[PDB]
C-alpha cells in the first residue's frame, strides 16, 4: 500500500514558511521551520545564530531581534547539531505536533526519506536513505548528528522535515541542513531530546 | 590566456537584477524570485509569473503594488508564439536606473561558451555554466514558450527572473531572463535590444 497522509498531516500542521530580514533586504530569506508544541519551533542553527538578521516572520508574526527569546541549542557529545528549538512569546498556540516526531529504530540504507517543504509554497522531494554520518565538516565548520539522502536540494529548503520509515512506523526524524552534489544532509532529532527541550524552554505539554 | 573581468556581472548586480515578491493568500510574506529593471519605471519579469491569476499583490524596490492597479504591460511572442517575458511599466515613482546599454548581442554566443546568471532571487549570488544552444521553442505539460537558450546550469523554482549574460565577438551582455530548468540543464528567455526599444514606445517610456 501507498499512503501520503503522514506526509500530508506534517504539510498541513508542522512545516511553515519563516522569513528572515536583514537590513538592505527587507523581502527577507524564507526557508522552512517546524511548529513543536504551545510557541515552541525547530530551526537551523546556522540560520537562527546568523547575527545579520533583525527580525523575522513566522505564522505573519514579526518578530524582532529584541524579543526575550527561549532557546535551546541541541548538541551531540558537545559537538554542535545544525538544531536549535526557540519559544516565541505568548500568543497564538501551535498544534500539538510531538506525536509526529521519532523513530525507536533506525531507517534501512535505501529506505524512502521525505522532504516536507514549505520553503517556496508547499512542496514534497523524495530519495534515497544513505545513512547516518557521525558529523559533517564544511569549510565554516563542523555539525554532528546528521544523516544523508540521495536528492538534490536548494539551502533555502532548510528546515524542511524528513519524514523516515523504520519497522513498519514513519515519523520526522530530520531537520533539512544542506546539500550539495545531489545528496542532502539532515540533523536527527529524537523524541527526548525534544522533550528535555520543551522542559527546559517551559512548556507545559512537555 | 585572456583577462578575467567581473566588472559586467557585479554592474548588472549593482543596477539591474532586485527582487520581487509576489503575494498569495497561502503566503503574506510570499514567494521571491528576480526581476530586471530596464529603465524609467519599466522591469521585465516572467511572463508565467505575471500571469499567473494568484497572486494579489507584489513588492519591488520597497514599494507595494496591488493587482488592481492601472499597469501598463507589453508581452514578448516570437512569429506570434508566446515567450517568457513581459515588461511591465509600474506606475509614478522613483526612476529606476538606465541599464538598456546593458542589453543586447549582434552575434550568437558559440556553444560551451559561458553563461552567468545574475540573480536577487535568495541575496545576491551568480550561477555559470556552458551555452548549450538556441531553442525555437520549449513545450511542457503547461504548454510552448518560443526563443529560448540552454546553459548546463542546476537552478530551483525562485531563480526565475535571473539576467543571463553571455558572450559573442568579444562583447557580453544580457541577451536572457531566466524562465526554468531541468535535470541540469536551464532554460532562459532571449532579449532583443530593438525588443526593449519597441516595447519602451510602447508603454510610453522617453
Amino acid at each position: 500500500n501507498v499512503d501520503m497522509g503522514f506526509e500530508a498531516a506534517v504539510a498541513k500542521k508542522v512545516v511553515v514558511p519563516i522569513t528572515f530580514m536583514v537590513p538592505n533586504r527587507p523581502s527577507g530569506l524564507t526557508q522552512s521551520a517546524l511548529l513543536v508544541a504551545g510557541r515552541t519551533f525547530l530551526i537551523n542553527e546556522h540560520t537562527w545564530s546568523n547575527p545579520s538578521w533583525t527580525s523575522f516572520t513566522i505564522r505573519g508574526e514579526v518578530h524582532t531581534r529584541d524579543e526575550p527569546f527561549q532557546t535551546v541549542h541541541f548538541t551531540h557529545h558537545g559537538v554542535p547539531t545544525d538544531l536549535m528549538m526557540v519559544r516565541l512569546g505568548p500568543g497564538n498556540s501551535f498544534p500539538n505536533n510531538l506525536d509526529k516526531f521519532g523513530l525507536d529504530q533506525m531507517p534501512a540504507r535505501n529506505s524512502r526519506v521525505v522532504g516536507v517543504s514549505a520553503s517556496y509554497g508547499n512542496f514534497f522531494f523524495s530519495g534515497n536513505f544513505l545513512g547516518f554520518v557521525d558529523s559533517i565538516t564544511s569549510d565554516q565548520g563542523t555539525y554532528a548528528r546528521l544523516f544523508r539522502y540521495r536528492v538534490t536540494t536548494y539551502k533555502g529548503w532548510c528546515g524542511s522535515a524528513l519524514v523516515c520509515e523504520a519497522g513498519g512506523v514513519r515519523r520526522i526524524i530530520g531537520l533539512h541542513s544542506a546539500g550539495a552534489a545531489g545528496i542532502g544532509a539532515g540533523t536527527y532529532i529524537s523524541k527526548l531530546g525534544l522533550i528535555k527541550a520543551l522542559k527546559h524552554l517551559g512548556e507545559p505539554l512537555a
